[PDB]
């Protein structure tokens, strides 16, 4: 979705 539930992994890297 990259709206709202998947707001976390960023942390890491969007493009990971």
């Amino acid at each position: 979705g990259a709206a709202i539930g998947l707001a976390w992994i960023p942390y890491f890297g969007p493009a990971a």
